[PDB]
Parts: C-alpha cells; sequence; structure tokens
C-alpha cells in the first residue's frame, strides 16, 4: 500500500499529498454531496435565462438562454482568476472586506480546510463559484436589452471582481466583517439576489428604455416572449435551488436537509400566494407566468432564512415575499421602465424582504440540526433575542449600498468608452432590423450569428 | 471546543436539537444520497407533465407542463400540512390502516429514525414528499381534460389525503397493515402506478368524454401532440427514475446500486419491447411513440421489484410490462373513451403488472445485498414460497378498491358542487376558441391567462 | 439483529449476501457519489442528440434526439449481454485484450472488488455502462444520415461489441495491456471520445454523402439546424460532464473534485477560445454555436487529464484544443463530406489532442490527492518524465488504429447485405423528400411514425 509519513498544515496548500493524505481531515459523505451540489447549483444557470427571456415582455435580440453560457464562462473563468481568491481567502486586508490575491490562478487552492471547514478548499471553491456563476448570469439578465456581447463580458467580470467578491468575502468568508457583526445569510439573501437584484435596478435607471411604450397605462402587466420558456426556467432552478440551499449547510447532517424541507414549502407557499393574488389583481383570471413567478419569489425569500428558520415559518417567509414581489413588479409602471426591473422586483426585493424575516424567525434549535459542525449562532426573534434584525439591515446595506453605488460607476465609467459602451442610444444604433430571427428560446433556424448591436 | 451532553430519544422529534447531535444515529453517506435522490425524484413532476401533454391525441387547455408546477405546490403544501403525518407517523390509528395527526404542520420532525431506520425524520418526509408531488402530476394528467384550475387543485389536495396516505401508510408505514402481510412494493408499484392509474380509469368512466370521435374504428391509434413534450418527458423520468428506484433502499449499500441496474434494463426492455410490437402490428412501421412508451412501461413494471428481483428478471418484467401495456392502450377503442387511459394503461396496468411479478421474482439473496440494513423477505415463487403472489395480490386488491371506490366518491361528491365539479359539462361550457394559444408545450407567445372553461 | 457469519471472497459473486455482509468492503460515501454521478452521466445522452441535431446542416430524417433513447436503451442491454463482460471481467483472455464472457447476463456482477477496487462490481458495472450509452450516441451522433432505423441499432449493437468493448479493456480492464504499458486515460480520452469521433471519419468516407453541396467553396461553415438544440445539448452536457470527470476518480476523495474543477475551467476557456477565433475568422461577427462547440472541445481535450493535470495547465489544454478541434471542422471542405465529420473534428481530434496533453501535463501530486486510494503515477514532462507522452501515443495508435479497421469491416460488411444496409445508396432509395415533418427537436406534430428510407 502507498503509506503517508506526514501530517496535513491546515493552511496554504493543506499539505503535500505526496505525503500526507489531505482527505484525512473531511468527510467523504459531506464532500460527496457538496460535489453533486455544485453540478445541481450550475444548472441554475441556463435555468436563470429561461425563465428571465421568457418573462420579459421584449424580444431581446441577445438570447439569454445562449448567453447565460457565455456568463458560465467569464464567471468560471473569472472566479479561477482572482475570484476565489478576492472573496474566500484565507486572509483579509480590511475589518475583513476584502480578500488578498493568495489564490490567484488557483495556487494554492488544494486541501486545506476553506471557510467552511467540513470541506477542502478546492471542493469549497467549485461550489461557491457555482454561486458566482449564478449570481452573474442573473446580472446578466438585468442588463442583457440591446446589449453587446464583449462589453457585456468585460462587464461581468469587472462586475463579479469589484461587487459580488467583496459583498461575498463579508457575508461568508470566515474573516468577513459581515460575519463576525453578526449578518446571518445562509445561502446569499445578501450576496446573490440584493446584488444582482439592486444591479439590475441600477441598470434600469442609468441605461434602459425610459418611457418605456410597453409600461404605458393599460397594457398588460404580463405579455411573456415565452411561457414554456418560464415553466422549463422553473423547473431547473427549483430543481437546482435544492442544492443552492441544500449545499450551504456545508454538510450532510439534519440540517442541509431540514433547510431543503423549507426551501420546498416557501417554494410552493410563495407560488400559490402569486398565482392567487394575480387571480384577483386581475378578475377571475389565472395569470400565466403566475404561479413560476411566485414560485421563484419564494425561493428567493427563503434563501438566507433555509437554515436558520422553522418549517412552519417558511409559510410565512414564502407568502409576504410572493406578495411583496408581486406588488414590486407593478413598480414598472411608476417609472415607466421596462429593463430590468424583471431581476430587481423579484431578487432585489426578494431579497430583502428575505434577510430581514430572516433575522425574525432565526430559531438556534434549526441552526444546532447541525450538531458537532455547528457554528453557534445567538438567535432570533422568536428567540426573545430581539437585535438580530439590525444585523441584517446592516448586511442589506452594506451590500446595497456598495452594489448600488459600484455598479453605478461601472456602468457610467463603460459608457464613457466608446469601445466598451454596454448599451448603445438610439441616436448609435442601427435600429429596427432583420431581428426577426428571435427566436422562442434563442434563435430561428440557419441562424448563424447572433444579431448584434450596430452603429450608424 | 463544543460539546453535547444527551442521548437521542428515538420517539417524537427524536431528540434536544441542542443538547444532542441527532446526526450521529444515521450514516452521512446515507443521508447524502436519499438528499440528492430527493432532488432528482422531483424532476419527474415535470416530466409526466411533459410526456402526457406530449403523448395526448388531444390539445389540452391546460397544459401539463404547467399544471406540474400547480401539482408540485398543493402537493408539497399537502405534505407539509398532513400529509407525512397521514401516512408515515410513528403511531397508526387501529390495525395500521391510517396515521395520526402528530406530524401536523410538520410540528415535531427531525432526527428521529422514520419508517425506514438508516433515515432521519425530516429527511425521510423530504424524500418521501416528492412521490406524493410525482402521484399528484399523474393523477393530474388522467384527469385535466377541459379540467378547471382551482377545483383541480381541491380535488389533488383531497385525492392525496384520503387516497394516496392512507395505501402509502399500508405499504411503507412501519407499521402499516399491508407490511405485516407480507406484500412487497420497493418503490411504488401499489402506492404509485396503480393509484393514479385506477384514478384514471375512474376519471375515464365517470367524467371525460363518452364516446369519443378519437377513438373510433380506422381513427390511428397513437397520434401525438408533441413527439419532443414526449421524449424530453422520458428523458426527464428515466433520469429520473434512477434515484425514484435507487433511494427507495433508504440507504447506499449494494442494494441501491443493484437495483439502479434493474430499473435501466427493465427501461431498455419495455422501450424495445414496445418498440418492436407497433412495428409489427402497424405494418412495418416504426411509432414516434412506442419507444419512450415501452421505456416507462417497463421503468413502471420494474418500480415494485427493483430491490427484489435479481437482474435478469427484470428483462422479463420489461418484456412483459412493456407487452402488456401495449395492449392496454388499446382499451381506448373498446370503452370509446381517452381522457382517460393513458394514465391507466402504463400505470394501472403496469402497476398491477408490476405486484404480481415480484411476488414470482423476489429473491431472498438480492435483498439481503444491503447488508447490515436488511428486512428479510422470505422471498418469493423462484425461493418457492409461493405464498407471496397471493400477499402481492392482497396487496392490490386493497389498493385497487380504496382508490376506484374513494377517487368515484371524491369526483361524484364534487360533481354535484357547481363551485368545484371539475370538469363542465358539454352543455353548460363554451368551445373552443382560445385553442390559437395553445402550445406545442404550454401556450403561444404572450399569452396571460391559461384558457380557464367559463360556462355560458 | 441479523448477523452476518462468512467474508467477502474476492471473486466472482464477491460472497454470499445471505451470510457475509459485502458493503463492508467498501465505503458508502464513495458508493454513493458513483451512484448519483451515474444518472448525472445518463443525461448526457440525450444532449449528444440535442447537440449534434441542431448542428448539423443537414437535417436529418432520424432525429438524434428521438435516437438517442434507442442508442440509451440498445446499449444497456449489449452491456447486461456480455459488455461489461468483454470489457471489465476480472479475467482477461491474454494478454488484457478482451474479457471473458464471466458476467454474461450480468451473471456474478455483484460484490466482489471491480477493476476499480473502491467499488463494488453492480455499481461500477452501472456506472460504466453509461459511458457506454454516451459513446453508443456519439456513434449514432456520426452515422445517422439517411440511417435505417433497424440496420442502426444492429450497428450499434455491433460496434459497441467488437469496438468499444475491446478498447475499453485495454486502458481501463485492471488486467488491459494498455494499462500496464503505462498509458493515462482518466475519463475517456481514448475509449469514449477517439473511438466515436473516429467511427465517424470511417463513416463520411465509406457511407457518407461524397461530394456534398453544403461544403462547396463560399458555402458557410455554420448553418446550424438549431441553435436551441446546440445550447440545450451543452445544458444536459456540461451539467453530466461534471459526473462523466469527477465519477472517475472512483471515488470522494479530493482528487474528484479538483477534477471537476479542471473539467469546467477546461470548458469555459474551450469555449472562449472557439468564440474569439471565430469572431476573427467570419468577420467580427459572433457566432450562434461558436462558443457551444468550443465548450465540447474543452471538455474533450481535459477527458483524459481531469486527474492527473495540475488545474492551471487545463487552460491550455482548453486553448489548444478548442483551436485545433475549430481548425478541424475546415476538414469537411477538403474532402467535401459533411456527415459526419462533425462528430470527428471535436470527439477525434479532441481525443487526440486530449490525450497526448495528458502525458505532458500529468503530475504525480495531483494524482496523488486521491490519497489513501491512489496508484501512484511518475508523472509526465512536467514532473521531468518523458515516457509518459510515449505512452499515449500508443495508446492513441492502438485505439485509432482498431476502431478505423474493425468500423470499416463492420461498415462495409453490413454495406453489403440488402437488409442490414445501414445506409440506402441514393439510387435504390425511394427519396421521399418529405422533411416536412422533421421538426426543431424531433417531429412536428400528430407525426406517428418516424420516416424510415425505402426503396423502388
Amino acid at each position: 500500500s502507498y503509506n503517508f509519513t506526514g501530517t496535513p498544515t491546515g493552511e496554504g496548500t493543506g499539505g503535500n499529498s505526496l505525503t500526507t493524505d489531505l482527505n484525512t481531515q473531511f468527510d467523504l459523505a459531506n464532500m460527496g454531496w457538496i460535489g453533486v451540489a455544485s453540478a445541481g447549483v450550475w444548472i441554475m444557470v441556463p435555468g436563470i435565462g429561461l425563465l428571465y427571456s421568457g418573462l420579459s415582455r421584449k424580444k431581446h435580440a441577445l438570447s439569454l438562454l445562449w448567453a447565460s453560457m457565455m456568463a458560465s464562462a467569464v464567471c468560471i473563468f473569472q472566479w479561477f482568476f482572482w475570484g476565489y481568491s478576492l472573496a474566500f481567502s484565507h486572509n483579509t486586508r480590511g475589518n475583513g472586506f476584502i480578500g488578498t490575491l493568495e489564490f490567484f490562478g488557483f495556487r494554492n487552492v488544494l486541501g486545506a480546510p476553506s471557510s467552511v471547514s467540513s470541506l477542502p478548499d478546492i471542493l469549497f471553491a467549485v461550489y461557491q463559484g457555482m454561486f458566482a456563476a449564478v449570481t452573474g448570469a442573473l446580472m446578466l439578465g438585468g442588463a442583457c436589452e440591446r446589449a453587446r456581447l464583449f462589453p457585456m463580458m468585460v462587464f461581468l467580470f469587472l462586475w463579479m471582481t469589484i461587487v459580488y467578491c467583496p459583498i461575498a468575502c463579508w457575508v461568508w468568508n470566515a474573516e468577513g466583517w459581515l460575519v463576525k457583526l453578526g449578518s446571518l445569510d445562509y445561502a446569499g439573501g445578501l450576496c446573490v439576489h440584493l446584488t444582482s437584484g439592486h444591479g439590475g435596478l441600477v441598470y434600469a435607471l442609468i441605461l434602459g428604455k425610459r418611457n418605456d411604450p410597453v409600461t404605458r397605462k393599460g397594457m398588460p402587466k404580463y405579455k411573456p416572449h415565452s411561457v414554456t420558456s418560464v415553466v422549463l426556467g422553473t423547473v431547473f432552478l427549483w430543481f437546482g435551488w435544492m442544492f443552492f440551499n441544500g449545499g450551504s449547510a456545508g454538510n450532510a447532517t439534519i440540517r442541509a436537509w431540514y433547510s431543503i424541507m423549507s426551501t420546498n414549502l416557501a417554494a410552493a407557499c410563495g407560488g400559490l400566494t402569486w398565482m392567487v393574488i394575480d387571480y384577483f389583481r386581475c378578475g377571475r383570471k389565472w395569470t400565466t407566468v403566475g404561479l413560476c413567478s411566485g414560485i421563484i419569489a419564494g425561493l428567493v425569500g427563503i434563501t438566507p432564512a433555509a437554515g436558520f428558520v422553522p418549517i412552519w415559518s417558511a409559510v410565512v417567509i414564502g407568502v409576504v415575499t410572493g406578495a411583496g414581489c408581486n406588488l414590486a413588479v407593478d413598480l414598472k409602471s411608476l417609472l415607466r421602465i421596462d429593463d430590468g426591473l424583471d431581476c430587481y422586483s423579484i431578487h432585489g426585493v426578494g431579497g430583502c424582504i428575505g434577510s430581514v424575516l430572516t433575522g425574525i424567525f432565526a430559531a438556534d434549535y434549526v441552526n444546532a440540526t447541525a450538531g458537532s459542525y455547528i457554528s453557534p449562532i445567538d438567535g432570533g426573534w422568536i428567540n426573545h433575542h430581539y437585535k438580530q434584525v439590525g444585523y441584517q439591515l446592516a448586511g442589506i446595506c452594506a451590500a446595497l449600498a456598495w452594489t448600488v453605488t459600484v455598479t453605478s460607476i461601472l456602468l457610467l465609467t463603460m459608457n464613457a468608452i466608446p469601445f466598451l459602451k454596454l448599451r448603445l442610444s438610439a441616436d448609435e444604433e442601427e435600429l429596427g432590423t432583420d431581428a426577426a430571427q428571435i427566436g422562442e428560446f434563442t434563435y430561428e433556424e440557419s441562424t448563424a450569428y447572433i444579431p448584434e448591436p450596430i452603429r450608424s
């Protein structure tokens, strides 16, 4: 047999695999789960394209299902480049503000325990990358209207680098200032949904058609480009979500399965709530994207709460986030803008309803179901520890002020450069073109090239 | 460091999460597999939508693929409400006929050995919850022509409470009475396929178009609304069925993988059997829904058997089920109904053909591969325990009489209330016309409401 | 409790399961991960049907997505029949050239430790059978134009028997002659990709339409039947590939997750490389299938490498395989053949690029991360051992010589038996130009029978 004669470092590379069995630090069952979960979280990336392409009331030229592969490629590459480092490095340079570049090019990402200690660096980095790929596929879907492909890549890269990563460092790193503060966030109310959501708002305001003919009064609330596309994307997203929330436990203990039950319940309820609110708000008619929008809403709602709150409380978290989001979509008719408040009214707002409600129903008797793997939490309002709701709004503010600020800067800087302008203004574009090659899901038959925006 | 000081209870909640590592009664590898097996079982719900929406010789007003997220949401919620309780509670009400309401609202559910002791309560409930949502979707597809969406919600919820859960407790509860009798049903050939399949038959005979014109002598047998929908339906369902059967072993032992192999070989032979039977019955032409209909008929046939029967017998089961089901589709041209019997000829007849054949080929040596996790079965007819076919037939008839009677009562009772009758009669309806909105998979571009039947 | 009073045998059936707990030889977590990864690999089979039906510049009468359940059904069966035997028999019939038929009809495959000792036969046979079905699908892929269905079945069954199974014996069976020579092939650079690729090249030269109109000078290089098919096929494939490669570790150790991170990075870099090359070769226009084709190319290139090479080299293997496969599609316009050098230029050419570059970057310390489960390697050029590239080339030439020789003998044989002729010549064919029923994915609506070639 191959015999080892060394002890794991518990730092850096984690040890020498030639002389040290780095797997003894970890459980094979915890790894075999978070490994499968990784593959499962990724199938949410094309589910996010299928959803928001299909929900949109404007045909997009850049197919969002198609683009979601480019979102995978430049996010998987940004994560390898310096992404995993800037977020989840073992050493940070602030009050815990952003990581260093010790993990550039995935240098020394091998077998040391991560910020989740039940898992080696390389398995955590794989898992957490899909979270980035998910988020960056959302940010893509909020900013895809009349987008240009290469400035879209550059935008995504830079956005993930200077917006998602520092916020992930705050919330999920073992040394992030919001983790020390007390901000609870299971699977990314703040990191994935609040970030992508509000950059979707910051898109709507800075770019994106103002005074949009699709938002005029008396124009329908739902005119979906493809119902099928909305329903397929929810199948992938709901399925992928059991792994998104399940694996955030970091292990295979009761806590992971407790949080999948909370995840599906808050889905069912959030769905059934939206479906029905719309039934009344639309006059005894059953909406066609009503259910599916509700399902997603209740899933964003329970994202930050999944591994903290009681099962019954999920029902509450799904109903409030369903309703709150159903009403939030109506904000499209006050600004008279469409792009891309679709992403905002479900992820930005659902992210906030969730991160608060998280700090209300947060129980210690749920979190301890990870037993032996526990990183103890003080409790929430249902535990008579009342000041947790402030620790959440602290997270909600930092993650919001930073996204809303830096995304604004990023878009406007990219706008001053003609070579990188994300979206063209109508006076530049060859407006009105052979855009009949879209395309229920992607593009019409024998379409060899994507119909990109041109100028003059 | 943090330590735990208290022994698990083995009753009720099974322990105090805060003074008992509840996990120490279960293997993290067993749990992590039934956890992912859950999410896998769930992706069958829209597969059932797709497969029967697309196999239909009729445009359905209610898109089955759409209606499957609705069948997820009211089943997940019914499971949480009192579903897990009525079917799987630790104490039964007399003889082992139904469970108590001790798990109402998922009160008192976690870290306690369930009815499969290798799994806690909260995980066996998540896993088994998906089996509910799969039968909900099958009851849907059989009972959905001209169906109204809100009676259909109310119908599932009720059908799932007074038909599924009692038969579930009979066969899968530790204390159930069909367990004690000797009835073998690995993964639901009694609970899932025979019950939803026969609620299809009950639908065809009570509601659903009598003397349907699609069934006249000379009119074609197959004529699929959408072949793609059938095939992507089979893709999901087969994917799919591997966790459905594989996780029913309750553990990750050799037994799980012996039963995944039997699953795919029965599918492979159900498929080729139906496909080649159709080739000779249709005058030497390869049908478009023959292969996929045999794959599902074969997967149904092996469903009660995958964990007891030798691999080689999966061939015998796939070939006989796919044949018997092929004939059972011809039942439509004798009854002159359709509405109906697709969800019956595959699941109803398949579930029966399956469960009888489990009594004939069950082997003591195959069940035993579970190792230190076994419940030792005497075996079946090839172990010369002739008395097994009878216990299987005893299980069929118990499950068959309680479904035909209570679905008949539930459909007639509901047929008497204008607020809730599932399907409007031919005279109070108003055809068509919204077909121009259906829909290869769901609904046409920019549809906003589902074309619910309204009365004159 | 049930007590076990026997010891595992090591051979045949592994022991009597009635008196031995065969599970004690194996780790549940390892078995669990490779069991889920089985079903994950399966979903790659319709991905190959979706991907190559959409890439085609010719619309095919036999839908690859439809026929991919046929590839699945007859490959499962050929595995049960004698495929697992011929490839992974414990006793190879000299000198590690092909197995025996000791596992015929899956006799004795159960609990013995397989050719990967950390997994029982029955689980390793399930898992590896999916690699077969992936290959049978890729071989159906490149040989479907104007294919006849029953000859297509018989061709797959024999091609899987006398071409896939020997080569799998040589490089994967524990006693195989390329194993003991030194050839590294992690997850199927030779057995899966190089074989089916080169079988496409052999088809294209022998049966494919010579002097095809779609390849005359100035005819577009890309004219995809369906961008949506290409994108959905990549979603299933890229999801499934994480289990394809990750499960090739044979276990849940850090080597499995290290290999999944290589897999994704090479995909990402293969997609962007092709996408950017296409951009500059098609004159500043972004190709509609470029990004995806490079994703599949990169996943092909890293297939033999994933478990042996440093993460950073996945960038190199991705760019070189992306670019190399790009160039190779231009071969269609030198031979003036289309069907079916689509499969050749990604799988054939990517197999060889991948397997060579595996010998250059194999690293003893990456392989060593499986810790207690390794058979150590010297490594390749970067460990300063230069014999490894030799062993790679030896494996390439054996695999290439065999499939190019035997596929030709097999195609030319069948092509001389009127009723087994795979593809009718344009002079005996009826040429019913009813391509009107050939849909985007499968068949149009109410299509009933597949359109098989007939003769005047």
